[PDB]
């Protein structure tokens, strides 16, 4: 009885009233309806939620099936086309090309159009759930927010991916970890379920795997400090974190100005935690538990020297010496000083400075701030301050925005990325031919959204001079709602601009104003290096050296930002690409920025031919931007630097078929291992296609092109789409996400551009 | 300190002694008539906290980083205030004792010869003020002539020693070219026994372990025996050129060495290797590269902290392979393991423009020699082969009017590379090029650019004999300059003995 709809309820949707910026321009909520009911469509939920239990284990992803089945009703298309299959290497023509587009892009378009994009999805990990959990526990409020016919449905997405050995993984596809194990498990039993041996209740088999690793003192830092405040763990066990970073006339070398955004906002709300040494309600379920987990008593074991104690399996950057030393220094500088005999004046500052800046942080974003663990922390934030008052109330309003249901279980979207997949579709079906010419309805219907998507506001209050960059014009990664600037997206919402500016107004409607992109042109250009490429958030504060002080073990490259290849690539095919329309702002900086920028992509080339990127998993999830934004300034293939490196990496590395594939361990390790079976992805096969097409190689030897194109067409399903089913995700190197449309953005945008660059003559 | 660079090591504590001291020397009427007119201002009228900052822009090429700056900056309050007036009396004599003793164990083991000029010069002086009438400050002062040198200029002072490596070069020279005359056998004898005695094989006096040092076993100096310090590069050498004398026969060139020393040889060289590959010179890994923010120095790079140099990876990767040529007889699981290890390190080091710099030679193209040398042994072809033809590419797309090579001693410091010396060239750089372009196997793919690069040596030939071209032809630490005096023969001979040996290029007359 679950029902998609776009929120529109800006006036007390659940506890709380909210105000919205472009009154809900993309909200995404859900709701579970009393009186919904079909004696047959009804019947399809037990078949999607028992086709996942039986395939987990073959197929660890879910596509988004059920959402999509609710649309099937609104628009009831009914179009009947087999799925083309051609073998033993049949040259193909216009019309089985054409004939699958048009049974492949009527139903993508008319899947979600209304409002102007698709309802995307993140990657499930079963990682920030628990803090959801534990703050819900803490507040009081389990039962009022979470509804009995909710707890079911966690408990079969919990079960529904469990790893047979008992240890959980980070992400969906992990293995053996502590941290998600242990989370899951106290998670599981905090939300009122008792202990069983069960293949359902699997608490008994996860005890073995729990019991035979030491104990719970093997886990990061992140849980050791989360348990110290539920009860369970203590802060002589952890690190310390002293909130007084923040007062400093920002001349040190270490300030909060010179930290990246995320770590900033994530570790100022546990500095408050650590300072204020607040400890949760020991209730009876608390003392009940808290013997089962340790291999010891709870009270009768020691803590100082237990601090350093790293697990073998979730250790990916081990702690330096330095790093060790200043730690254990700091513990016996602090804790015997400022528990005891606490400096009334620097704390009581240092705990104001913290408040003001969280509340002067959270006004400007919305309460809709980055991230669902930074959210739920500084519910509990502002909570030990003020239980009741507004700030909790509207923080507590805005919890339903980030639950989703699929396949499996209810999860948690870590963030939204609408705009995002909207650009990347509206890219593809302008780039494919328009056979029909009809979807340029849905086209202004998007391009519209697209429009009042742009945040153009500065923050409330004095943003500048508040460890923050000027925002002017800029685009987010979620919604307007957020307004954080973001160099990637804006590369390609200023392309999606550009390309449709070309096309007629009378067709695609009114047009933008020629003096807005002159802000994100500049924008752009704010965000630069010294050596060459852009980062994402902030331009550069200082050097590599400061990731030593990384307190993660499970993670890299936290503390500070560094540049990414794919944003470059973005940014330089815009640039080219402005050119052709009008050269009418700053022609001596453009190409200077450009001439930068080239010698950048040559550094990051490894020795193999290929380099990886960021997001993507994959070696070549980046070779393909770095293509497409070589080949505009001039970059031949016949007599070029750099430029054959790659497609030869491409030609060696192929399935037997001329498809690629990968696997989520390749980019950790850095090594490109491809052995999955020897088989291949849609999104990997056509993110290669179109690399391999931007280096003019369909004039050269278009010989491994058609098989590259005909092992596209037998995974067409009948129904429409791609059932193949993978994270095709990655983030920071460790974590890992999942997105629900790349499986026909892309494959549709390849088959768009192979009929233009390679004609194929076939009369029939 | 068991973690710093040894020379930094070395130089320093000196330093350490002389700040601990305080020491002045004495003002005779020459300091105080010239103490004036060197400062603008009046020298006891200015303040010295506040000037402790001041870099030129023009002796400037490694800033100090912030927090190197304010870390000094708290030093200055913490040890000043403190061990001036009210000296640590425990603390400090501790330490000036134990800077006292190992001063004295160093140069004990190190025979008075110790590395560096002003390393020696500032132990004179640190020796000279703990015992004026001693006897090893007055052996201190006998070995001060073995540095003073004569030239067409006026008196110079030389830094160190270079005998062995010479030596070792002319050698390899004259036996890869062809013995015409075979009159050179008693030389190549008389200089064979030199080299064989020249091998250091004693360890250093007392517990040299345990003590800031490595394990020296077999193995060979820069300067000459009386120094004992373990150099990877020289070895590399001296390996190649034993194993190539070792095929000669013992009726022309005498007696052999014994086949059991070159094992523990062996064992230094595979001692000294990082985790990513390649080897250092002395150490092989003690710290990561975030050491260097700590340098006091502007105008070097990468003083406190060793790395990885490219040409002794050459040099190591070509003797071994030369090795298994004559017998396989010692760890064969490991030394195809350490290769396979250097392999990889090679390809990385590769800029994206086909070329890598040097360290020592002051040239784009000096490691590359030893890198396509090193490179082409384990079987690495050019038709199908991974960056063997980017450096080929490089060297074939800048050259002369005439095919000459030239560059230029501020390319490296740079990192550009730029040959705009006028157009001219170098009989060293020419021949470096030349060999390098050799070991690729160009000689049967397209000898033509070759003719010309073989005819602009001829004409530099001087009717006395010899190459009257005089540049430095060396590069220190990118900032540094270095001159050899016999690089104008040894290099153009060796070029030549193997350009006869690679095309015949037939002609009846
Ligand atoms: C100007 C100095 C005033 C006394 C500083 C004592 C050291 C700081 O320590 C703090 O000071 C508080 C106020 O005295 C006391 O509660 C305790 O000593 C301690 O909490
Ligand atoms: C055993 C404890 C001795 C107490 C101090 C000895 C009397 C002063 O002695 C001096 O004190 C100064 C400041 O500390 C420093 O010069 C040295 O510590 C010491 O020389």
């Amino acid at each position: 009885m679950w029902k998609l709809k776009v929120a529109e309820r800006g006036n007390a949707p659940y506890s709380e009233y909210l105000y919205t910026t472009n009154d809900f321009s993309g909200r995404q909520t859900w709701e579970f309806d009393p009186n919904a009911g079909t004696p047959q469509e009804l019947a399809k939920v037990e078949e999607a939620r028992r086709k996942f239990t039986e395939d987990r284990h073959t197929v660890k992803p879910a596509s988004d099936l059920l959402w999509m089945m609710q649309f099937m009703r609104e628009k009831n298309f009914k179009q009947t086309i087999p799925p083309v299959r051609l073998g033993e290497e049949e040259q193909v023509t216009y019309e089985d090309l054409t004939t699958a587009l048009t049974r492949t892009t009527n139903f993508f378009t008319a899947l979600q159009a209304s409002d102007g994009h698709w309802p995307a999805e993140n990657g499930g990990v079963s990682f920030f759930l628990p803090p959801f959990i534990f703050s819900l526990y803490i507040t009081g409020h389990l039962n009022s927010i979470i509804t009995p016919e909710y707890r079911k449905e966690i408990l079969r997405f919990i079960y529904n991916h469990q790893n047979e050995d008992g240890g959980w993984g980070i992400h969906i596809e992990g293995h053996s970890t502590m941290f998600g194990t242990a989370f899951s498990y106290v998670c599981l039993r905090i939300l009122g379920i008792e202990v069983d041996g069960g293949k359902d209740n699997a608490c008994a088999r996860a005890r073995k795997w729990i019991l035979d690793h030491g104990g719970i003192t093997y886990m990061p830092s992140w849980g050791k400090t989360w348990l110290s405040i539920l009860g369970v763990y203590d802060w002589y066990g952890c690190n310390p974190m002293p909130p007084e970073f923040w007062l400093l006339p920002s001349y040190l070398p270490i300030h909060p100005a010179k930290i990246w955004c995320y770590c900033r906002m994530v570790y100022m709300p546990m500095s408050y935690l650590y300072g204020k040494r607040f400890v949760g309600p020991i209730t009876p379920l608390i003392l009940q538990l808290r013997e089962e987990l340790h291999t010891q008593p709870f009270h009768e074991i020691q803590w100082r020297q237990t601090r350093h104690r790293c697990a073998k399996e979730d250790l990916y950057y081990p702690h330096s010496l330095i790093q060790d030393f200043i730690w254990d220094s700091l513990y016996v500088a602090s804790e015997p000083l400022l528990t005891r005999w606490p400096l009334n004046k620097i704390r009581e500052k240092a705990l104001a400075k913290a408040m003001e800046h969280i509340h002067y942080e959270d006004e400007n974003s919305r309460y809709i701030t980055i991230g669902c663990v930074e959210k739920a922390l500084c519910m509990l934030c502002c909570w030990v301050e003020d239980p009741n008052s507004d700030y909790f109330k509207k923080h507590l309003a805005r919890i339903p925005d980030y639950l989703w249901v699929a396949e499996d279980g209810m999860k948690v979207q870590s963030f939204g990325s609408q705009l995002w997949d909207a650009t990347f579709g509206f890219q593809a079906l302008v780039a494919s031919n328009l056979t029909e010419d009809e979807v340029g309805p849905a086209l202004a219907k998007a391009y519209d959204f697209i429009k009042k998507s742009q945040v153009k506001d500065n923050p409330s209050g004095d943003f500048e001079s508040m460890h923050r960059h000027i925002s002017k014009g800029s685009w987010t990664f979620s919604d307007q709602d957020h307004g954080w600037q973001l160099s990637d997206c804006t590369a390609e919402a200023l392309k999606c601009c550009l390309l449709a500016a070309t096309m007629p107004q009378e067709v695609v409607g009114e047009k933008m104003k020629p003096e807005w992109v002159y802000e994100a042109i500049n924008i752009i250009l704010s965000l630069q290096s010294k050596s060459g490429g852009l980062a994402g958030w902030e331009p550069v504060r200082a050097g590599e050296w400061m990731e030593i002080l990384n307190p993660m073990e499970f993670l890299e490259n936290i503390v500070i930002e560094h540049t990414y290849v794919e944003c470059t690539g973005s940014s330089i095919i815009a640039f080219v690409s402005l050119k052709k329309l009008y050269p009418g702002h700053r022609t001596k900086d453009i190409d200077n920025f450009i001439r930068n920028a080239i010698r950048y992509l040559e550094d990051v080339q490894y020795p193999d031919g290929s380099w990886y990127g960021n997001w993507g998993i994959c070696f070549i999830y980046s070779t393909m931007f770095a293509l497409g934004g070589l080949a505009a300034t001039g970059r031949t293939y016949d007599n070029c630097q750099a430029v054959r490196r790659g497609v030869d990496f491409i030609l060696k590395n192929q399935s037997d078929d001329g498809g690629w594939g990968e696997s989520y361990l390749s980019c950790p390790r850095k090594v490109y291992t491809p052995l999955d079976g020897r088989r291949s992805n849609v999104v990997q096969t056509a993110w290669a296609m179109l690399g391999l097409l931007y280096a003019g190689q369909a004039e050269r030897d278009p010989t491994p092109l058609h098989r590259g194109a005909k092992v596209l067409i037998n995974y067409q399903m009948e129904d429409g789409g791609y059932p193949q089913q993978e994270i095709t995700g990655v983030f920071k190197m460790n974590c890992m996400l999942h997105y629900p449309i790349y499986r026909n953005a892309f494959p549709i945008w390849a088959l768009g551009e192979y009929r233009k660059r390679v004609p194929l003559p076939s009369k029939g």
